[PDB]
């Protein structure tokens, strides 16, 4: 019963420090757990890539899965309150069930709230803001076990919904909500980067409401297009690229049963949004991740840079997605401050062979300002990464008020706050 166990990511890549992840049963539990405790990190679904929830030797790594996972939902006030381990897929169900909705999701729905917003987590389209855009409160408990409620309009606040787990443990978050709509997803093959000029790629990426390309950087250009449009606006014909004749998935040869419904059949917004339908249900991958968020007036020339090292990248690569989002108010968010385009990558699993493809890319993109996502891999110096964020003075005020120790500072952390 007492014997040490093994706790690693979701995908697996990273094994943690902790020989239990201890899963408090009770609010009370929990405030204990964090009083007594010299350091602590929080585990939630595992979709990280890195060490961002290690506690280093001797750390607590600590979960809300032993407390009620809660979706309250007030209808007139259009709000949802949920626990930071709720995942998005159950989110999703009971909002969709009182007739609202979330404006965007992320590609799976498998993901804690908590730890999705946490990191910078965003989908697709030009108007469409990151996760935690739509959160208005948070609720912490912090590093002596009280509770600090910090809400939308807080002078606080734009620290206080992506900040790494650095302030507490997020045990109750609450998101606004829109009324439920339906949608449709339209994929298409072939779009060449040759010919994708300033007005072309801004009609494109702007075609519905959320728009992902996907490439594998082999042959030039880009192998599919997944429009997910809203049925109460307008689909324009899109002459760009061809229809596609199959159902398809993200990384060639994987199974499109995985994927969300396509030939332009409408459905609710959660069962489009997503890239995975909800039943798939996984519970590790074999694949790494990286992701860089840049300035959107670099698009072209980030994705040209990209075609130039294509065979340098191709190798190790499963898919390549392209996305747009809204400028971020989050202190550090990837999206902070501007609007942004994001390349994404999903890598076979070898750290290795990754490792050295993942750093030339990061070179490639050092012209255009990128900023790696933080739940991902990425190697860029710690003090080059702390530049790319206006308001990090600001953050590390705040979590300096909030935890004057750094009992949430992990060594991820701690090289941010530096
Ligand atoms: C696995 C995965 C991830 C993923 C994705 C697809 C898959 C298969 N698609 C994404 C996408 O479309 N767009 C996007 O921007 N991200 C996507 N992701 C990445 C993923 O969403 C993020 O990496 C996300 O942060 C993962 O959250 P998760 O909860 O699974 O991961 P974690 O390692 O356990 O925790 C991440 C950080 O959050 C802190 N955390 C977690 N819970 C709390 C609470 N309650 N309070 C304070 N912090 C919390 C962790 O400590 C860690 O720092
Ligand atoms: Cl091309």
């Amino acid at each position: 019963f007492m014997s040490d166990i093994t706790v690693t990511n979701w995908a697996g890549n990273i094994t943690y420090t902790a020989k239990e992840l201890l899963r408090p049963h009770s609010l009370d539990a929990l405030r204990a757990l964090v009083a007594d405790s010299a350091r602590v990190r929080v585990l939630g679904s595992g979709h990280s890539f890195n060490e961002i929830a290690e506690p280093g030797d001797g750390g607590v790594l600590l979960s809300l899965a032993g407390l009620p996972s809660v979706v309250d939902v007030d209808t007139a006030a259009r709000t949802v309150r949920v626990g930071g381990g709720v995942r998005y897929a159950e989110l999703a169900r009971v909002v969709h069930a009182r007739g609202l909705a979330l404006p965007n999701m992320a590609s799976l729905p498998h993901i804690s709230v908590a730890g999705s917003v946490a990191t910078g987590t965003h989908g697709s389209g030009v108007g469409n803001g990151s996760l935690a855009s739509v959160v208005r409160e948070v609720e912490l408990v912090t590093a002596d076990g009280s509770t600090v409620v910090i809400a939308r309009g807080d002078e606080r606040f734009g620290g206080a919904v992506t900040s790494l787990g650095a302030l507490g443990v997020v045990t109750s978050l609450t998101l606004d909500l829109e009324p439920a709509y339906e949608m449709e997803q339209h994929v298409f093959t072939e779009l060449p980067l040759a010919g994708l000029d300033p007005a072309t790629f801004e009609t494109v990426m702007a075609a519905a409401y959320s728009v992902s390309l996907f490439t594998d950087w082999r042959a030039p250009g880009f192998r599919q297009v997944w429009l997910k449009r809203r049925t109460d606006r307008p689909l324009d014909g899109f002459p760009y690229a061809a229809p596609a004749a199959e159902k398809m998935h993200p990384v060639p040869g994987m199974p499109a049963v995985n994927c969300t419904e396509q030939f332009g059949v409408p459905g609710p917004w959660h069962e489009r949004l997503p890239h995975f339908r909800a039943e798939f249900t996984p519970s590790s991958g074999a694949e790494l991740q990286s992701e860089y968020l840049m300035p959107r007036e670099h698009a072209l020339a980030a994705l040209h840079a990209m075609d130039a090292i294509r065979e340098t990248l191709a190798p190790v690569l499963q898919t390549c997605e392209i996305r747009t989002v809204a400028a971020d108010a989050q202190w550090l968010s990837p999206a902070y401050g501007r609007d942004t385009v994001a390349a994404h990558f999903t890598w076979v699993e070898d750290t290795a062979a990754v490792l050295p493809v993942v750093r030339r890319l990061e070179e490639a993109l050092v012209p255009f300002a990128a900023r790696p996502h933080w739940g991902k891999v990425f190697t860029v110096p710690a003090g080059e990464l702390r530049a790319l964020y206006p308001r990090l003075a600001d953050f590390g005020a705040l979590a300096g008020a909030l935890d004057p120790a750094g009992k949430f500072t992990n060594a991820f952390v701690r090289g941010v706050l530096a």
